């Protein structure tokens, strides 16, 4: 028993991720085949980053001026492209630990692990949530850039983040690994801030499972609600509405514990109302909204 | 930017998991060099348990009945030792993914990463600490057993824990990799209780020098304290007692910030008496103690 906030082991992400320095600027970037991605900007100077065309600063670059390091061998590049914020550095050497992988693109509410590097040496890894606002409450320093983040299914590697931006508050901004930025974001030098953030109500409401089937059930009640009056007092406390796919999506936590949807959302109400009056729920004095239903049941059931 | 519960990239460690089973009981087991570890009671049953002589017990099984796969690779076992809680099975082949690694015993208040396994297969990594009633707070189901703890310092891997036991309440016990529990906890299918657990003081003063780096500032008050005025409150909320080497431990994280550790002191002092009233510090409604000093260093400088 026990629920820890729990990242994906990432031995098979830690075997892919390289250095790659153009002229004075060095960061991450992820080795497939003989392929290296990496965000577009490493061919800048800070003078290019107030406005910066990619696309002739790029023409201005040969092979040569990318330094590309795995562990302590240097990869030749053979040719460069770029598409959308990343750019593809051909090599002449294929990773021999490619794992099985895809890129795709997470949805909001939606968790995945990041491997933090520096230097192309992996440093620390750690779970967030691609927020409503197109955010990521991360942890990254210079350098930072080019990590990346991902989601295992069985033996296949599912890459949905690369590291680009802060942004006042402390919280992160990257691309999918095709190189669009998740939000309006753009990769340059000017102010930019997150829109107003929201809290997953359907993420609250299996991490509440998640409690319960570990034992910590006080906030239990007899009491039930209907979705409307339950959606009435969400609206009033920034929770995104909860739609009948996400009571759907909450079945199998729901038929673990016999605990109904809507009996759980009259203990979220009474919570929300009347706040936890000095008790935790696993271990917390505040509603986690960084675990999926799918998270909760991954680890309770430990697959 | 930002501050996280951060666990240790887990590849190295990946490469050493292997699954042990023993006619009925699988578990994890370590592979290092030409050894697997693994918790003892892979050799009981329900038949034996509760209170097993886990010697008398060894002496009846043999090198065969050890069944070890690295993946889906079956290694020969040529030798079986037990060091205290811990099987040593010596098996024909060295494990080529061996990183640099160590055994150590950690003391209360220190933090692992846990690469919590099924099968000999990886499922997951999170961070812990070592409670002051040597429990941990892990998430650990059942084929959990012999998944272990580690830090990485630069290359080298060192090994503090590995899984034997649930305790009330959702808490955790095992043993160093030497076999040693943490804790007055033994291998028996008996009723154990922890011990009350306090408050990892230091733990709580480095988090809180991790909240003005990162732009929490709202608690610091003008105020500093002796290190006895300070223990006086504390030991009222169930916090360790600080220690001299505890102030000289924060030195660092005090030059970095310009707040002198007993002006912190005071500032958590005054936490303590009247509370967070309802205001968070890095994203928490309460004291984080599960990031030590050295934690907060790295994560604040590479
Ligand atoms: C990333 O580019 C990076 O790591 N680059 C390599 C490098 C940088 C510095 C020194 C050595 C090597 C960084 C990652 C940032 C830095 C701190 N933590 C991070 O997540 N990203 C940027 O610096 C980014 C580049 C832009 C998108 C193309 N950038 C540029 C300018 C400003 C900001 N943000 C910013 O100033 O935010 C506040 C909160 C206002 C400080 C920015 O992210
Ligand atoms: C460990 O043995 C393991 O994972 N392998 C055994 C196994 C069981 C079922 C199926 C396949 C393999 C487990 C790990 C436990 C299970 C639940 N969470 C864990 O962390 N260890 C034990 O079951 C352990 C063995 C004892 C030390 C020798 N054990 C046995 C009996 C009771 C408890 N604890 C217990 O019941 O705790 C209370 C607080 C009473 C609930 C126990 O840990």
């Amino acid at each position: 028993s026990g629920f820890r906030k729990m990242a994906f082991p990432s031995g098979k992400v830690e075997g892919c991720m390289v250095q790659v320095t153009c002229g004075t600027t060095t960061l991450n970037g992820l080795w497939l085949d003989d392929v290296v991605y990496c965000p577009r900007h490493v061919i800048c100077t800070s003078e290019d980053m107030l406005n910066p065309n990619y696309e002739d600063l790029l023409i201005r670059k040969s092979n040569h001026n990318f330094l590309v390091q795995a562990g302590n061998v240097q990869l030749r590049v053979i040719g460069h492209s770029m598409q959308n914020c990343v750019l593809k550095l051909k090599v002449d050497t294929a990773n021999p630990k490619t794992p099985k992988y895809k890129f795709v693109r997470i949805q909001p509410g939606q968790t995945f692990s990041v491997l933090a590097c520096y230097n192309g040496s992996p440093s620390g890894v750690y779970q967030c949530a691609m927020r409503p606002n197109f955010t990521i409450k991360g942890s990254f320093l210079n350098g930072s850039c080019g990590s990346v983040g991902f989601n295992i299914d069985y033996d296949c590697v599912s890459f949905c983040y690369m590291h680009h931006m802060e942004l006042p508050t402390g919280v992160h901004a990257g691309t999918d690994l095709e190189g669009n930025f998740y939000g309006p974001f753009v990769d340059r030098k000017t102010a930019q801030a997150a829109g107003t953030d929201t809290t997953i109500t359907v993420n609250v409401l299996a991490w509440l499972y998640a409690a319960v089937i570990n034992g910590d059930r006080w906030f239990l009640n007899r009491f039930t609600t209907t979705l409307n009056d339950f959606n009435l007092v969400a609206m009033k406390y920034n929770y995104e509405p909860l739609t009948q796919d996400h009571v759907d999506i909450l079945g199998p936590l729901s038929a673990q514990t016999g605990i109904a949807v809507l009996d759980m959302c009259a203990s979220l109400k009474e919570l929300l109302q009347n706040g936890m009056n000095g008790r935790t729920i696993l271990g917390s004095a505040l509603l986690e909204d960084e675990f999926t239903p799918f998270d909760v049941v991954r680890q309770c059931s430990g697959v």
